[PDB]
């Protein structure tokens, strides 16, 4: 059973390839999780050179499986439950007044570590927009991720709107529908209309020359 897995702390390793108005990225992550706590810490580097988007426009398809759930709630949680086999995770990300991304990723173990493996795909991007004009702030506000069960696929979906900060005092909303389902055949656990509650707080490695993101995380359930 997946949850017994996460009843300690797990290496992550995170790897993206990204194509973003036809500016070809790749990242790479590596950290630990601890879903007792809720809690990710992650350092994320551009391997391909200067990242051609803003970090924070990143952050959320960048492991859900780390979400502290409470006790009361344990028999809510997909993400653990689909492990080790793991899940693919699919999101349409658009962006207010601006271009989208489409993500596809699978997150799965291989050994004792948790791997995320992205393709993201961006179009229709405004060249003097805020992604890539770069005029967002280097912070992450707190969100709620709605998750809902979706039978016929075995899995969920879910639907959030992140509020970017912009360097003027403005807001740029991406709006996220995400869908996961199952990578294994065995049963996953498909839950009751919940919430996932999301604090994000992004930082430099001070000795660190590379285009890059500390990320530390915490993610707890809740709304049953
Ligand atoms: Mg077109």
């Amino acid at each position: 059973k997946g949850e017994e897995l996460f009843t300690g702390v797990v290496p992550i390793l995170v790897e993206l390839d990204g194509d973003v108005n036809g500016h070809k990225f790749s990242v790479s992550g590596e950290g630990e999780g601890d879903a007792t706590y809720g809690k990710l810490t992650l350092k994320f580097i551009c391997t391909t050179g200067k990242l051609p988007v803003p970090w924070p426009t990143l952050v959320t398809t960048l492991v859900q499986c780390f979400s502290r759930y409470p006790d009361h709630m344990k028999q809510h949680d997909f993400f653990k439950s689909a492990m080790p086999e793991g899940y693919v995770q699919e999101m349409t990300i658009s962006f207010k007044d601006d271009g989208n991304y489409k993500t596809r990723a699978e997150v799965k173990f291989e050994g004792d570590t948790l791997v995320n493996r992205i393709e993201l795909k961006g179009i229709d991007f405004k060249e003097d927009g805020n992604i890539l004009g770069h005029k967002l702030e280097y912070n992450y506000n707190s969100h709620n991720v709605y998750i809902t069960a979706d039978k016929q696929k075995n899995g969920i979906k879910a639907n959030f709107k992140i509020r970017h900060n912009i360097e003027d005092g403005s807001v740029q909303l991406a709006d996220h529908y995400q869908q996961n389902t199952p990578i294994g055949d065995g049963p996953v656990l498909l839950p009751d209309n919940h919430y996932l509650s999301t604090q994000s707080a992004l930082s430099k490695d001070p000795n660190e020359k590379r285009d890059h993101m500390v990320l530390l995380e915490f993610v707890t359930a809740a709304g049953i």
